[PDB]
């Protein structure tokens, strides 16, 4: 049984994060993958989304050419060149990861990690044993897909890592689901040409976000070309001589429910949920609480239930975000190796960003999140919806939306919501000013900056 | 002589904001325009500005297309189809303002405004007097351009009033200048096709912004094809049989000056400077006071050295912005008509953002002035350099460089400096943050939004 002084199991952004700030602190740690480092950030999620969101971009941007006044570009969008470039870039992050683990002087242990009965809390992998007096599960998690026992056919769908595969641009696409993910896939591919289906349980998607920023959402996906299926879900999937036949229920309330065929689908895609990866880590040896989900329990600090042993990342289940697990990471590592006892991540106002189209920046309290806790008299908000100023000569429009929710007197502001052209790369600056108890005086005070869409947040009334 | 509470003279960013603030506040005003609503701001400067800027934009992404796996676009810009839209567009801008003030019951005096040699203020216009309790000096500023006593031919040159009215886009350009305006215009004319030279007085533009952006706007220009004449001036300039001849000195420091001919040029574009508008007001009849320049001298609250009459925007010469001109012109309204009277503009922190490739946003103390104000041994940097995601996939590359300043022992944020893509939408929010006196650890201990640019601001190590 070789010691370490932190061992983590998942080679991932929670794991890779922690283990590195720890090296830093004289820890001698060890990282289990059994996989690629870089886990879901690197492989199948943010980056290779990123390279095919900035495509799609790329095919808006070419609509507005004759407007501008250029010639008008052809068409013909090539998938696999983009694939291959998108794979190849993935390949040099894979690369880099693995420097960094060996400069900062950290094991790399190569396969799956699994506990082990003895008393001490032990992992073992292929066959060796390992131990250490802190170690840390950021295993993560992976997408869930319906079971055939209840959609028949089920397993003919693909989820977003069967999406980083495809070789060529599916021509009849059918997405299911209507979190970020869902919206996310059906936006690039709607964009790159697909004929683009978005199949939704209720009449709009981001449903959990302000209900401004699900409205909206709702109708630029319209707006853009994508079919949006209401109150519908699939009954089962069947494969025909050519593609997949879709049999859904649609049941708009106050509406008797019809039964439609999609027929002549390429691609179908579940976008409906990430389950933990917890099943074969052999958690029950050491009786490592979990929900019924599968997600490992801990409190404010990450602790689970067991001493020496912490979760951090998408296994847990909140706040499933990159920028969460690496925070999460670094703070348990400056706790166990800098003894800063006072040293968690605080989950409230969080930014998080949605690449639609436009996309989409949100932080803090939704309108009705802000009313439940402080009460209604108590809550005022500002808003405003206008065309930027880049659709000024364009046929082809899009709105930007922003909203402001203040708290009590002082009006504090307690949550942004925007969508818009830039709003992606708006948001990080404020979501400082919200961190830091921002007022609406503070924003109103700050001179703003002219001619540009984030002025507005600093001059409403 | 018709009275007023409230006299503004010009009909730009200043006068019109603090006209519908007075209005709003009861006041009975009056603007006094001799040329267009809406100013600089709406006719030859931010508006019309972006407009091309959007166009310069969508130049560069057509060089990324093949990249990304799209067909190639053949080239061809056509300016006047542009230009056409954006006259109209301009249009649109100067009716919308025309209505404000009809609708809060502003009355628009059509004409130039002069004073009187009358005891009390009053001013003629058209033969007509009119007088207020409170007169707003509000007339702005005109580009600058060389006499011809140092300069022969100086007045073939045009300025950037004159840029807005070219119907085609120049073959040969030569920008004079190395001030944001001139480095704007030459990044415009440069995407757009223009064979184009910027010529400076020295080795970089703007020299008073931090030496980080100086340095990298100046490499970025000659990357993107723009050519830096530096440590030159234009000696003379003549009209040939085709297009005009410039004689420029080039004098590097440790070398023999020497004189250069530059051929052919359709477009000399005067970038040099602004002059206060001022010398048709009959000032002296009442003794206000100006420098050597023609700027109305005011103090903090803007009031001039007579009671009564009060200045803001372009014609006092200090920051030089459509949002600061709109503030102050809100803050003396506030003062006057609420009573309030500690309303009065804050000069400091005011954000800047220069539409170059990749645009520039900066705000607050450079290295060098935080370093004369607290000392070398109470300053501290963080910065960064890299190559934003999106040029993963493509063969032209832009940089992102980002730095930050901090003082004293916690570090507070004292300035901001970058260049990059999307930095002209990712500013605004890290002002209101560096206005409200955020630290690092405030920075720090914001989670980041992955993937993106603006996330570096916030992990600086
Ligand atoms: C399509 C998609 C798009 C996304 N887009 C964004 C975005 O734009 N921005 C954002 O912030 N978030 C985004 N996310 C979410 C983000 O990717 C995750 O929240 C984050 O990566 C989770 O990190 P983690 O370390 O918890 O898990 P992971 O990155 O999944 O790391 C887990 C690692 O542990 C390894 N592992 C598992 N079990 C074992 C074992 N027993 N032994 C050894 N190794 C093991 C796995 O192989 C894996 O490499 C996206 C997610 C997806 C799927
Ligand atoms: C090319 C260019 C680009 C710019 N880009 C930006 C940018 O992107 N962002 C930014 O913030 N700033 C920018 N600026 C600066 C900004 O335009 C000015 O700071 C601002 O518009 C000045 O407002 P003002 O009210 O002081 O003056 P002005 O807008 O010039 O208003 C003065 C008005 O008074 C009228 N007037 C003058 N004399 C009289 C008289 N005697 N009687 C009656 N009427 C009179 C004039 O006709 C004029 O309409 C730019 C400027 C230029 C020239
Ligand atoms: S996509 C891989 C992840 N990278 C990022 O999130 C960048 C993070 C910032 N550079 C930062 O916080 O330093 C990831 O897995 N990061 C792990 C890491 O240790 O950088
Ligand atoms: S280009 C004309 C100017 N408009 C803007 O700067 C917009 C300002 C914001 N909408 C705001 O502060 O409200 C201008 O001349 N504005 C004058 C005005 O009163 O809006």
């Amino acid at each position: 049984v070789a010691s370490y002084d932190y061992l983590v199991i998942g080679g991932g952004s929670g794991g890779l994060a922690s283990a590195r700030r720890a090296a830093e602190l004289g820890a001698r740690a060890a990282v289990v993958e059994s996989h690629k480092l870089g886990g879901t950030c690197v492989n199948v999620g943010c980056v290779p989304k990123k390279v095919m969101w900035n495509t799609a971009v790329h095919s808006e941007f070419m609509h507005d050419h004759a407007d501008y006044g250029f010639p008008s570009c052809e068409g013909k969008f090539n998938w696999r060149v983009i694939k291959e470039k998108r794979d190849a870039y993935v390949s040099r992050l894979n690369a880099i990861y693995q420097n960094n683990l060996t400069k900062s002087h950290i094991e790399i242990i190569r396969g799956h990690a699994a506990f082990t009965s003895d008393p001490k809390p032990t992992i073992e992998v292929s066959g060796k044993k390992y131990t250490a007096p802190h170690i840390l599960i950021a295993t993560g998690g992976m997408p869930s897909t319906p079971h055939e026992s209840q959609i028949p056919g089920a397993s003919l769908g693909i989820t977003s890592d069967g999406f980083f595969q495809l070789e060529e641009l599916p021509g009849r696409s059918v997405i299911v689901g209507a979190g970020y993910i869902a919206v996310e896939m059906a936006g690039i591919l709607s964009a790159l040409g697909s004929k683009t289906s978005l199949m939704i349980r209720h009449d709009k998607v981001l449903r959990s976000f302000d209900s401004m920023i699900s409205t909206n959402c709702t109708e630029e996906l319209e707006n853009a070309g994508v079919e949006v299926l209401k109150f519908s879900q699939v009954k089962e999937v069947k494969k025909t001589l050519s593609g997949l036949e879709v049999s859904m229920v649609t049941a708009v309330p106050g509406r008797l429910p019809v039964m439609t065929m999609i027929p002549d689908v390429d691609c179908l895609l579940w976008a409906i949920g990430r389950v933990p990866n917890t099943k074969d880590l052999s958690l029950n040896k050491l009786g490592i609480q979990t929900d019924d989900k599968g997600h490992i329990i801990v409190d404010e600090f990450q602790n689970t239930n067991v001493k020496g042993i912490y979760a951090v990342g998408d296994v847990c289940g909140k706040a499933l975000l990159t920028p969460v697990a690496i925070a999460a990471g670094r703070k348990l590592a400056h706790r166990l190796f800098e003894y800063k006892e006072d040293s968690k991540l605080d989950y409230n106002n969080i930014p998080t960003v949605v690449f639609s189209h436009p996309p989409i920046g949100t932080v803090g309290l939704t309108e009705d999140e802000a009313i439940h806790k402080y009460g209604i008299e108590n809550v005022k908000t500002y808003s405003t919806s206008f065309t930027p100023m880049y659709h000024a000569v364009t046929k082809r429009k899009t709105k930007c939306v922003m909203k402001m929710v203040c708290a009590n007197k002082e009006e504090k502001v307690v949550g942004i919501h925007m969508q818009g052209l830039g709003c992606d790369e708006m948001l990080q600056g404020f979501a400082v000013a919200v961190k830091m108890g921002a007022t609406k005086a503070d924003f109103d005070n700050t001179v703003a900056i002219h001619p540009t869409s984030s002025e507005e947040l600093v001059t409403l009334r």
